[PDB]
């Protein structure tokens, strides 16, 4: 039946990356057990809009006191117990995310089963920054290929994109093969992404304005490869929009971005009805947020490999108790209720830079 | 956890109505009921079939229904074990169209599933309203006045919204007499897939009665057409029969084929396709509202739940069992009082068969196991 | 004048290929002749959404009771008295192609002729499985077009498409080639397709959804290779609404399908009112669903040639006791009133599973 | 089976009209009948030419028909052996235009083809009505009142449309007067190609006498400029001239250059592609009706006959013979009543020339033979 969020605690890590990456959690109790969401918004606002400082500002001032105390049916009651307040979806899928995590616990399910998906591994893919010259390029892609990766990602920009993409291709002429193109480009490129072309690119990731439809859309009516959207759709009705513009026709799913599970599922299930696939983005996640990933992979339209790869990839040491590790491109879906991971209360004390508990 | 489907009943059953519905495609006075029962986990789930004996509101046959089940659906779960009712229906193969049928199977498992959790159906989909506007659809009338009477009659109930199915030849004028009675309610026309357009004149001086919508005004199947009649009309065009996919939703909706969705939960393939198809059209920005298919309290109840979702905006065909059946089929009454129909209690559908009355009121009946 | 149906005979065979295939067959009887219909509905819904077990309910519980003791002006006064019924396309040309054949034998002229066709023989062209190499493709297409067949048509799928059909046109670039995507794809592979382009295919058959028009309007805008449409046209208004959304160029016309002759000649008709060619499909059709689809094909817009080859390709033994066999990729048209062919009723008797007679 | 043409008989006549018929391209007080009669099998098959003397309606004459006939078309049938009317038409080479002169033959073809099997021609087109909806269409007014009387003459008699022939300069009046006295007929305008996009506002406020169409308002060879005009205007718009052929009915509608066509037979060059223009309208869902010329009793029958399919869903302009012949050239009246006229009873046709009758009043007769 229903549940009681009785407290909530706000911890604040800072994790050694394999320099430091600070990690904010929200645990939050109930009916026995609880439920864990990492944030993922930054410092300072540079992939989106969002600030660690301004995110938790609004949880522990505005969200946190809107359910501490109150009983709730499913995690969409939650999310309603908080919608007349404007964007700022990341610091809202903390709340939404770990309340989903708590409801599957109440029951003793897998989250990713409570969300429909029936997949037990979820493949991924690896993602490549610039590198010095076309060939060290080409070993690092030969590199995973070789690990067994099921999609590989350049990140490009203009004056290099297509000397790496055809390196790549020359020597890898089957597999998987996308680019990032980091919003480094204008309309005015439009001729040099076009030669991205016979390369046949499974797609190419927001080239145009972070916050751009429009654009893309015109984009995309002048080079033949796929355009793929990631920071311009924070919505459902972002994908509803996206698809129908043909603004692409693949979209990065960043389940944080758009607000935590339910609306990711809807986004998902947009894109499919458009018969558009979706797959998963990371976010340098620790266990917590790369657990809540590989859940929602399971979902059937995600039929893309996605960036849920091994932990210690990222960490010295992980603030759960589970590895998270993928096998020849494959992550399994770690087992158990929920998330199916649980937080190293010992080892994240040693890290914890600020914590605090709201109750009642 | 994981549940097993040990075994099925399928059970046909037959209910004299109570009013007499009038369509388009024809009169109705009595219904037959196709329910299946899945057991598993010490529990089961039912559903309940809304295709009729003759293909007449679309192109599936209770005939036709049965027997895939019995050759082809059944065989692929029975002894089976599934995380989910999605897994449920993906064990039902590539199998094309057949969306009631496979929605018989997909609805029962849900309703298993969800008593095995201790849920209520509707929350495990996402909902969390605890009652759900309703208003009614009327048959078609015998008079351009005995319309009117039974309007009143159901404007005085507090329904929410009131539909008057219409047909050729008869559309304006008991729109008109009813318009006259009543100025300010929500009203809305059903219009059984019954014209084409040509008829865009006849249709399009309804657009003066205020109504919220016309419902499927033209072909079944059609899509394109409706856009265009959407074009030369200022009454937003609803669709029905047309939607049984949420990629039928999607195309609907991008082409402007229609601004409003009715959502029948077991035209679309049940329970998980139904909330795809609600999604869609909240991503539009257009409401959906729960059609009826003259359910015994088992569909009324699967209805319910899944319209406690929140892009469920405008009132449903959900009205009140004793409206429908001297006795239903199930324990619980399912009434509504001022236009709210109240969500049964209890895990999956909240409801529960009376199985001493079905028994008198069943024609059809076999055991499938594992 | 007018005819009455006095009884109806269902019979269901099986029959044996050159593993069995079930043929259901109506017979309508008047006028001291037979019409004679093959239902090309399958066991379970897997071409398209009818069945064998929901077609005979309705053609012995609605049309059969329908029919049965009325007189009638022509076909079209035949299935005009079953319209209030919906979809069942399959099940409803059982009776309105039987009741052609009927019909035009009351008159003594063959079936072709009362459609408005006047060829005597029409051109067929031959289908392929996936084959296991390029090779083995090539060998196979170099026989077929020896034996004269006037058009090769190569099942594809992701994976093998661009190669088999590049082997094919290298060895023959003449002939004329088509492929069958059946329905595999998705507008994601739209860069896969363009691939095939350069190929000069007469058109891709059936690429996406077996229910879509609008994905197919939107992948012809990306390719150059015209698209055919089979199972999304199921009538005259399909087929409108196809080449004027630009969803293909070509209809793949089965008479079943979209309910008879007559709605096919509609769709033919409507099609050439396009400048858009048809073409007869086939379903393993024994001799009377052959001898239908050869005189249907005799109009003049069935300008590619047609799943029409001969009998002795499918059966060792065929229902009729006329033999239908191509010569150089020409079919005659079997001579005689209505559909020009004959029931073996013998031979039916020993593979008969079931039959029923249901009288006025 | 097959039927050989062994000879053919080119008779024109002349009939005194009966009443004045105004168009906006002239007025006409008599009328010259060209038949065709071809000759095979024991039976024969007639048509009737719709071509004029002079080319006042659309491009063709009975002078350029005539010799297409004797120099090209006779000459390529004559001695022939054919299995349908489909054969007849194809054996006519790829000559462009001229469809009237085509549906001579091809519509005589039909006819003889047809009394060779013995059925009626409208059953073996896929017709199955025993009577046909008409209406009427009055010619142009000596004043702004004579229309009314000339109206209500015809409201009386229960012709199922009201058609007025209308011009620049004679248009809202004649209608106003009208829907004045009759405020709820089905009612519509000819127009004569009369009209330019300029004049779009003069037609725009006939949007308010809600006429079922307005036909033929622009150029008769027009269809890009009707699909702008049809988008300036509520009343859907009818096309005539502008629809020669399946193709150019499909150009029209997919354009959007009118939601109705006026079907006449040998503007499209006969049958067969009379039934490709109506199954294609159908196809979009656009209805037709059957169109006239003022033809003599040969002429109304093809035309009888070919409106027994079912998508002539409009009353067509197929009224009593007697309004226009004091005697017309067949044995049987062709009458309606309360707006019905009944298919004539036979083989073909079902109607016979009265050839005595038609000798006094023929003007030119020839015998073209193998």
């Amino acid at each position: 039946r229903m549940f009681k969020i009785e407290a909530a605690e706000i911890v604040v890590a800072r994790l050694p990356l394999k320099t430091h990456k600070v990690v904010p959690l929200l645990i939050l109790h109930g009916e026995g057990v609880q439920g864990v969401a990492e944030g993922t918004m930054e410092a300072r606002p540079m992939y989106r809009e969002e600030t660690i400082c301004g995110a938790l500002c609004l949880l522990r001032g505005t969200f946190l006191p809107a359910i501490l105390g109150q009983t709730f049916a499913n995690p969409e009651a939650v999310s309603d117990a908080l919608g007349s307040y404007r964007g700022n979806r990341m610091a809202r899928a903390m709340v939404e995310m770990a309340a989903w995590d708590l409801w599957a616990r109440t029951l003793g399910v897998p989250l990713g089963t409570l969300l429909g998906g029936h997949k037990e591994q979820v493949e991924v893919g690896v993602s490549l920054g610039i590198q010095a010259d076309e060939q060290a390029t080409v070993d690092l892609v030969r590199r995973h290929v070789e690990q067994g990766y099921r999609r590989i990602k350049l990140k490009i920009k203009p004056g290099w994109d297509v000397q790496p993409v055809r390196a790549t291709r020359e020597a890898f002429p089957d597999i998987r093969l996308t680019v990032d193109a980091n919003s480094a480009y204008t309309l005015a490129d439009a001729g040099r992404l076009r030669q991205l072309d016979e390369y046949d690119l499974t797609y190419i990731e927001q080239p145009l304005a972070w916050d751009d439809l429009v654009d893309h859309a015109e984009l995309a009516r002048r080079i033949r490869t796929p355009l793929c959207l990631d920071e311009s759709v924070a919505s459902a009705s972002d994908a509803r929009k996206a698809l129908a513009l043909g603004a692409g026709g693949v979209i990065n799913l960043k389940v944080a971005r758009v607000g935590g599970h339910a609306e990711s599922r809807r986004v998902h299930d947009v894109a499919q009805s458009f018969g558009a696939p979706v797959w998963c983005g990371g976010m340098l996640e620790s266990g917590i947020g790369r657990a809540h990933n590989i859940h929602l992979s399971t979902l059937s339209n995600f039929r893309l490999p996605g960036d849920t790869s091994s932990a210690s990839r990222y960490w010295e040491r992980d603030l759960i108790q589970e590895p998270l590790e993928a096998v020849d491109g494959l992550m399994p879906v770690p087992q158990g209720p929920g998330t199916g991971v649980t937080l190293d209360r010992e080892f994240l004390a040693t890290v914890t830079e600020a914590q605090e508990e709201h109750r009642a």
